Formats: structure tokens, C-alpha cells, sequence
């Protein structure tokens, strides 16, 4: 019945976004209870942002140089600190829109959808992973800056990605919510480099069985293999080590399709041995590695929310 | 700075969505104003669904057999009647989320946003273009039959979809708001089969034109074509044919990146010719159909909504 790459409604988090404004520089917020979280960065100007020390240019602005707009309507900041890379500007108003939510910190490998922002204003959302090297594959241009990535859990928002940065290279950079960047990535318009982008080998196999629920199983074949024996492929590819650990999570979807996991790595290893051949799989000629197996699991069973 | 497969903002739409139950089948409605549209299939048991009379199986409905929930809380029915292949079930409340809205027929090639739901809940949200065929390549599963596609822009939703029917090949078919289904297909359990999936030419040029903005422009040849000329390795390669209103469409595009269209439609008849040799466009190793070239203009911009 199909299988798409597929992002959380994104209601709940667009009734979070507003505009905040210091000088010249216009990025987005997130406004939950009485608190705007935005970049740092909003204070820079691109004169600034070479080598900014964060603290001094802070030392010249108080609550009422940050301009804070939610749709036509101004909100009002009575507050205003620092955590690691964001601002935190304490509103007189909750956010009557304010949804249950978390903040939460993901690990290489787990996926978001992302509300870019323009201004405050939505413009579209899409499905992201953490890549193994810390950045993310997005769509973001000027003024998308604050813009966040989020996973929903029936009614609970959690929060897991605000955007600062794109690197030289076209991939983006940012933090979690309490301001930490994902990776070594600083906020200073300087060389920093990605590392190398491997594949994550468990969303690949999550991926695989979705697609033998889905009738695309002409990549099965007569093989077995060992972790071991696998992961000496996976190197190879640059792909991420299979673990036990991952192993156990794809037990469901074994479980339910009757393909033992191993079975699986020996497909996908025939796979990248011998490529595609010009074939397709659940429409795409290259493996897909941004479904979790949680993901699948969520898509072929129809999981909902609030 | 990226370029990603995009959906509208959902929120607007996520407010309209309600559960419709007749019988023992439940599905999804959408809620505007005080009407509920939803598929007239509904009133079918599985039974029924081979060979249905929708006029007789109606006689034997009245408004209170249609149960219409909001979230938890119960819509009144106060009439109801059947419009094509939908129905049209009126409440004694408007639905207070009611936003802008037009109902829009679209043609082949064009793009939209799809919020699947089940029981009248969100799941997520994707994009899917109308194939040539007149099918639509989705993720439904049973109970999201109801589910819509829509377009914004700025304020007022255009819904241009609703979900009915999964084809025995795993692809779906479906009506626009007025009831009346995109190509050939009918609301029944039979052996209705798609005509050729062939490839949205202007779409796949706008998608090329999105990756030299974005510094993938490793395809870009010495070589330029005529319409005709071009037309023939189309047909060939069960492409559409290519027309002069096409080449107008993309003329922004052209005029921004400075590529002649004609040129760039040669740089596609080399790809049908010599495919990519194991290289990658914007992330995948396909011809990406599904971005129109106002989608492309739209994600390069920045363009944003209520
Ligand atoms: O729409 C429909 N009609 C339908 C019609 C005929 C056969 C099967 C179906 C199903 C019914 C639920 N069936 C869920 C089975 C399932 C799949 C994966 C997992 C898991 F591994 F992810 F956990 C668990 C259960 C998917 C297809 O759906
Ligand atoms: O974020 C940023 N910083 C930035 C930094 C350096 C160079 C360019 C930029 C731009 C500034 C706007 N620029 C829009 C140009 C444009 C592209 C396509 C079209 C159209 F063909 F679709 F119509 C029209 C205009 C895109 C990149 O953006």
C-alpha cells in the first residue's frame, strides 16, 4: 500500500513560531509557556560573525532591542539570558498554543521532520536525519535560522534540532534545545569541515523491509552472512557497523515479515557488491538510509497523534 | 543551500479532519464550514464494495446513522446527500477552524501535499504529484480512505484530493472535492489496472534546474536541441512530450540560472542516453519528477504562509 518519506503533521509546532528581531538580522523563534528560544546569532551582524564574542556584544542589548512577533501581534520580553548557542527571551505572555512537549537530544542516525521558517512564518516540512557526521541534509536559505526539527509522540512535541548554520559545503549545522551544537560545529562564519557521510546501516535494513511489506522484494536472495562478515562489507562502503544492539531493533520487522535479520544483511550486501542494476526499490535507485526502523514499523502500521 | 521533497505546512488542514463512521466502516471526513465531505464508500460493506448501487445503499441511511467525531467531541447531522463519489454530510455546528479554502481540479504533472489519517487523526504528511496515469503514488493503509491533498499559498488552501481506492498494483485513486474521480477509475473492487507511468518532462527540467542553483552541475553539456528533436528520445524513454507552454513555465528559471531551456533539455537527453554512471543529482540517482517548476521557484525563494 506504498511507503513514502513521511514528516510529522506540523500544526502543533506552527502555532510555536514567531519572528525575533535584533538590528538588522530577522530570524525565527520558538515560543512555548513564556519563553522565545532563538539563536545567539541574532545579535551578530555579518561584519560580526567572523569572530564573535558572544558575551560582549550581549553586554549592548536589553529585553526591549529584541523585537518578538507572533503573526500581527507583538509580544513583549521581560527577560533575557544565554544558554550555550541560544537565547532564551522571557515573554509576558504563554503561548496559549503551547503544546505537551520535550526537549531532547538525538543521537547519529534518528530522524526529524524540520518546519523551515521564513520570518515567523512556515513554509514547509520535510524529513531529515542526524547524519553520522553531526550535520543534516535540509533546505534551509537567509532567514531560516531557527527553524526546528521535532518528533511527535501522540500528543508530545519533542524538540531535538534548532537551525544556526550551513557549512561551505551545502550541509547544515545546529543545535539541540538547550543550545548544544550536534558535532563539532561552532556559530562563527569560519573553516569547519564535515566529515565523512556514511550511511546508517540499521535505517538501510528498516528500509529493506519496508519494502518486502510493500511487494519489492526481487533483492532477496539464497544468503546468509555474520555480523562480522557483513560489517567487513560495511566498512568497505563506508557504511556504520552493525550492532547487536541494532540487530535487536529490527527484531519486529523480522519478526513480522519472516526474514531473519542476518538473512536481510546478506541482501543488502549483494546489493552493494553488485549495485542496482538499473533496478528500483520502493522507488529509488540509490539505498535510502533516513527511515528509522521505527519509522517503518510507525508508516505500515498507520500510528496517529493528536 | 538544499533542496528537499517539501510538503505545505499541515496545520490548517489538520484542523478540518474528522472521523466518519456508517455501519461498521470508519473512515475520515473533512470538516469546512458546516459540511462534512467525505467518501461515499463509507455506507459499503466489504461485502457490498464488488458491486456496489450507491443509490439503493443510501435509501436506507438516514442523517443519524452517520456518526461524525471531532477529536472527542460529536458532530450533529442535519442532512446529508451524495455529490458524485463523495458525500456531503451537513452539521448543525461550522467547524471554527475553517480556513480559507477553494476546491481546485488539478491536471497531470501538478504537486500537492497529502495529510494521511486514520479515524480522523493525523499520521503525517507527504508529497505526491498527479501521474499521468491519473494515479497518485501514496502510503494508505486501511481507514485513511478520506485523507486529502491540498495546496497553499499564503493564506487559502486549495484542496485539490480525497483518498478512495488502492489499486490491486499498490497504487492510488482518488477524487477531487466535487466528487469526481481523476482519471478512469470507479469506487468498486474490480479490475481497474493504470496506463503507462510516464515521467513529467517539464518537472524533471525544473528538478535540474533546483540543482545548478544548489552547485550540481556536473550534467551540464556542450549541447543544445530543438522541441522536436528533444520530443523523439522522449517518446522514446516514455517521457511526456515537451511543449512550448513547458518552455514558457520554465522561463524564470532559465532567466535566473542563465541556462537556455532548449540547452538544458539537452543535458537531459544525455541522461536518458548515458544514464548517470553511478552518479548522484540533488541526492538521488533518478530523474526526480515530482517538483513543479513553481515548486522549485518556491523552495530557491523562500516563499511563506499563514
Ligand atoms: O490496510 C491494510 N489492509 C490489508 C489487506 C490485506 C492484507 C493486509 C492488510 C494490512 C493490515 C495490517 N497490516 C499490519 C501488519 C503489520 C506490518 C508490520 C508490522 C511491524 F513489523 F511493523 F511491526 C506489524 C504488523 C498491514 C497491511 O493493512
Ligand atoms: O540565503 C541566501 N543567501 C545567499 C548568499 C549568497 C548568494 C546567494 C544567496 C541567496 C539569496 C537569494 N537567492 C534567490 C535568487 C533566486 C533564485 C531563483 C529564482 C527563481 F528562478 F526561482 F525565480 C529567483 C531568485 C538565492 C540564494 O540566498
Amino acid at each position: 500500500s506504498g511507503f513514502r518519506k513521511m514528516a510529522f503533521p506540523s500544526g502543533k509546532v506552527e502555532g510555536c513560531m514567531v519572528q525575533v528581531t535584533c538590528g538588522t538580522t530577522t530570524l525565527n523563534g520558538l515560543w512555548l509557556d513564556d519563553v522565545v528560544y532563538c539563536p545567539r546569532h541574532v545579535i551578530c551582524t555579518s561584519e560580526d560573525m567572523l569572530n564573535p564574542n558572544y558575551e560582549d556584544l550581549l553586554i549592548r542589548k536589553s529585553n526591549h532591542n529584541f523585537l518578538v512577533q507572533a503573526g500581527n501581534v507583538q509580544l513583549r520580553v521581560i527577560g533575557h539570558s544565554m544558554q550555550n548557542c541560544v537565547l532564551k527571551l522571557k515573554v509576558d505572555t504563554a503561548n496559549p498554543k503551547t503544546p505537551k512537549y520535550k526537549f531532547v537530544r538525538i543521537q547519529p542516525g534518528q530522524t526529524f521532520s524540520v518546519l523551515a521558517c521564513y520570518n515567523g512564518s512556515p513554509s514547509g516540512v520535510y524529513q531529515c536525519a542526524m547524519r553520522p557526521n553531526f550535520t543534516i541534509k535540509g533546505s534551509f536559505l537567509n532567514g531560516s535560522c531557527g527553524s526546528v526539527g521535532f518528533n511527535i509522540d501522540y500528543d508530545c512535541v519533542s524538540f531535538c534540532y534548532m537551525h544556526h548554520m550551513e557549512l561551505p559545503t551545502g550541509v547544515h549545522a545546529g543545535t539541540d534545545l538547550e543550545g548544544n551544537f550536534y558535532g563539532p560545529f561552532v556559530d562563527r562564519q569560519t573553516a569547519q569541515a564535515a566529515g565523512t557521510d556514511t550511511t546508517i546501516t540499521v535505517n538501510v535494513l528498516a528500509w529493506l523491509y519496508a519494502a518486502v511489506i510493500n511487494g519489492d522484494r526481487w533483492f532477496l536472495n539464497r544468503f546468509t552472512t555474520t555480523l562480522n562478515d557483513f560489517n567487513l562489507v560495511a566498512m568497505k562502503y563506508n557504511y556504520e557497523p552493525l550492532t547487536q544492539d541494532h540487530v535487536d531493533i529490527l527484531g519486529p520487522l523480522s519478526a513480522q515479515t519472516g526474514i531473519a535479520v542476518l538473512d536481510m544483511c546478506a541482501s543488502l550486501k549483494e546489493l552493494l557488491q553488485n549495485g542496482m542494476n538499473g533496478r528500483t526499490i520502493l522507488g529509488s535507485a540509490l539505498l535510502e538510509d533516513e527511515f528509522t526502523p521505527f519509522d517503518v514499523v510507525r508508516q505500515c502500521s498507520g500510528v496517529t497523534f493528536q
